[PDB]
């Protein structure tokens, strides 16, 4: 059952550099389940992503998905790409979207209809929401703007003039809405956290003059491997998912809730660096729910440190654990 060329997993490996500049062989294995077709897609139809994908300019637009070769994650990320879709296609002015993963995640966000700014003697507020059937809910609709928490959002500006060129944010946690005091309103969404969000790039450490002169080429001393997690913090699981957990999403389909139960198969990888055979358990690093396509992607990963014997890598095989 030791399969280099696996019959249902798509498997890909990339070398990465760790925070000391040392090479790491990262093996990622991926499965996709069609919620519509109720079947696993064949490995040929499964793509493991070498690079992040952005909606617009990289670094200035919502991140659709991150790359899949993190050297380490301490828990499973769960991320959603989809739209708010009102029940039965009845127009509404606001609705709730909920991500439920038993034991790990229970998250509701409130989605508002589109709104306009209302100016009044140098004071600005928001109009009533417009009715909608479906809408986008990515971080360009979250609080942000002139704000390192989310520089692609709206509602945070240094002047009324700038504020009026921004989109009124529409995605919030329950009991929160836009207020002029921006830091009291959380950035909200279900999608992956772009590295240019302060909550993430802060974890990469301080690239200051001290670093430039005395630490480089190493990463900064305050680099934190949590930087590799791409889910929102309340969508990071309690450790790694083990199989059998139930996932439920409501508000992303007009007609029904999405429901998915994780497979129980677990995997072990083996990498051959010459005469040295190495074994590491894969863990589930990412659960990516695309409700527009009706697919759930599952990416498993393991990382083999190989600064000693880079060129000596012969083979990598993955076998299911019985």
């Amino acid at each position: 059952w030791d399969i280099n060329d696996h019959p249902y997993l798509n498997i890909k490996g990339r070398f990465q550099r760790d925070e000391n500049g040392d090479e790491v062989w990262v093996v990622s294995a991926k499965r996709m389940w069609s919620l519509t077709q109720n079947e696993w897609l064949s490995a040929d139809e499964v793509e493991i992503f070498d690079d992040p994908l952005y909606a617009g300019e990289p670094g200035f637009s919502a991140m659709i998905h991150d790359h899949e070769f993190a050297i380490h994650k301490h828990c499973t990320d769960v991320v959603v790409s989809g739209k708010a879709r009102a029940y039965a296609k009845r127009p509404v002015e606001q609705m709730e979207c909920r991500l439920l993963l038993d034991g790990h995640i229970d998250k509701t966000l409130v989605i508002h209809g589109q709104r306009d700014w209302i100016e009044h003697g140098g004071s600005i507020t928001v109009s009533n929401p417009q009715s909608f059937i479906d809408c986008d809910i990515d971080y360009s609709h979250a609080i942000g703007g002139e704000d390192e928490r989310n520089r692609i959002g709206g509602g945070v500006a240094s002047s009324n003039k700038v504020l009026l060129t921004q989109r009124v944010p529409s995605v919030f946690y329950p009991k929160e809405d836009w207020d002029a005091t921006s830091k009291k309103v959380r950035v909200a969404g279900f999608g992956p956290i772009p590295p240019f969000f302060k909550q993430r790039y802060q974890l990469a450490g301080t690239f200051d003059d001290n670093w430039l002169e005395n630490r480089r080429p190493l990463l900064p001393v305050d680099f934190d491997r949590r930087y590799y997690q791409s889910a929102p913090l309340d969508q990071q699981c309690k450790g790694y998912l083990q199989g059998g957990e139930r996932l439920m999403l409501s508000g992303f389909s007009h007609d029904d809730i999405f429901s998915f139960r994780l497979p129980r198969e677990k995997y072990r990888a083996s990498a051959d660096f010459g005469d040295d055979q190495e074994f590491k358990d894969l863990e589930l690093y990412t659960v990516f729910v695309d409700t527009e396509k009706g697919v759930v992607s599952l990416t498993y990963s393991a990382a083999f440190a190989c600064q000693e014997k880079e060129h000596l890598l012969k083979s990598t095989s993955i076998q299911a654990v019985v």
